[PDB]
């Protein structure tokens, strides 16, 4: 019954048409977005076709009072193919033409913006260790997990936040979910390129100090990781988030080493080991 | 390593104008330039195929067909002069589009933080000290990263020189940063000997004609772009002793939920 999913998205039921037009257009699935555009596209042409027919027989070589011909003319005119069979006739016909033209290009301008707006989004090639572990590092128990860069390109001034979210009781007895940012031994990595094992030493200042497993479940506590940095691939900022529940903490565990030796003998990175955690089993 | 796995502020004005007007401006410019070009054509004189001699309409409409590059084919350039004007217009047309597009995109690509502000603030005991607070709710499924908020008191004061003006006090929040704002955030300004509103009653707040300004900003994942939102409270929108109700619920299913209805609800003790 977790508050936060693995993907980092909160896991809650929200309780609440043209209101949020811009957001919606960027939020919709490509299929739908294209459909919407198409719909609008056809629609307006039909509208214009009617405008033409309304004037009546104002298009060269058009079957009298036929919507098809008018519609197709309308597209040839708005897309500015303008083949040349169907042609405007008289002031009314033509004014509608120069109006449509403008409309066509404006549509393109709007379409383009939308396309570019939804198209130009990078994604940090970052993978999160499926688990966290708590183990002795440098003489103090330390909470940790690790990121692996999935691309050849590097991420500059990358940095990461490890935030504990758990329930608390105030002196006044208010019961709330609070956020604790956990001091990391290393929060900045000016050049993140392969793997980074993040660590939160646990001492008298750690909000999880002298805390067992039982105690973590009891505060219904989770752990949220936010990574961000500047990806050279895209020459633009990227970010990635991930969340762990109390039960994804492997106590006593140690992340295996991803750095391996081949028959060639050169050091290599194996992403397979990335999720592997060493563990002592004591019967 | 081997991986195994009037014309002064033109730009501002163009972005600031209402869509109706902006489209009009564009349209105006559009028609205008075509008329200009039409004249250029007529100026040469009868240089367009199938054009009624010395008729502006024909020239104008030709000009549009040429600049929008429909180029139907009835009206056609004739001779060097006609055509040069053509290849000139063409260029002009596309450039216009490039400019129009930029403008369109520039004014079109403006996200809005899906953020809702609690209609009221409250002053109540939290963690053993009276605390001023209000709360934000994210109205979208998408998350806002490194979100942060400013709580600024604005009130009247006296200078040593005795100027009675309006000053800004940023109020220390127990939590000013939220790297991941996703549902609801209750912002708090503990009131102690350092709070500009320390040992202040309601009467005293009205007296300084004091208000409270909230600025929220953060990076919205929806738009992959920065967003912001501002809100303001007057002295009388402070509910003394009040406590924001809880928006969280456990469903019958045992699954957590958020009710935005409760969001504006403030608990209160009435003592006859
Ligand atoms: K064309
Ligand atoms: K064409
Ligand atoms: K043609």
């Amino acid at each position: 019954p977790r508050i936060l999913n693995s993907d980092g998205s909160s896991n809650i039921t929200r309780l609440g048409w043209l209101d949020d037009h811009y957001h919606d257009l960027l939020t919709v699935s490509w299929p739908v977005f294209i459909t919407l555009i198409t719909g609008l596209y056809l629609v307006t042409n039909a509208l214009f076709a009617l405008a033409y027919l309304a004037c009546g027989d104002v298009i060269e070589n058009a079957r009298p009072g036929s919507f098809t011909d008018a519609f197709f003319f309308s597209v040839q005119t708005m897309a500015t193919i303008g083949y040349g069979k169907l042609i405007p006739i008289g002031p009314l016909a033509n004014t509608l033409v120069t109006l449509e033209a403008l409309c066509g290009m404006l549509g393109l301008a709007v379409a383009a913006s939308l396309i570019y707006a939804r198209f130009t989004r990078p994604t940090a090639g970052v993978l999160f260790s499926s688990r966290m572990v708590i183990s002795d590092f440098e003489g103090k128990p330390t909470l940790m997990m690790r990121l692996a860069n999935l691309r050849i390109e590097q991420i500059i001034e990358a940095d990461v936040h490890l935030v504990l979210v758990r329930s608390e009781i105030s002196q006044e007895g208010m019961v709330f979910r609070r956020f604790h940012d956990l001091t990391l031994t290393r929060s900045r990595s000016p050049i993140f390129s392969l793997s980074w094992t993040v660590m939160h030493p646990i001492d008298h200042h750690s909000p999880i100090y002298g805390e067992t497993d039982e105690t973590l479940r009891n505060s219904h506590s989770e752990f949220l990781v936010l990574f961000t940095g500047h990806h050279e691939a895209f020459a633009q900022n990227v970010h990635a988030r991930h969340a762990y529940s109390c039960d994804e903490i492997i106590w006593g565990g140690h992340f295996v080493d991803v750095f391996t030796t081949l028959p060639d003998g050169r050091r290599a990175l194996d992403l397979g080991k990335f999720h592997e955690i060493a563990q002592h089993h004591h019967h």
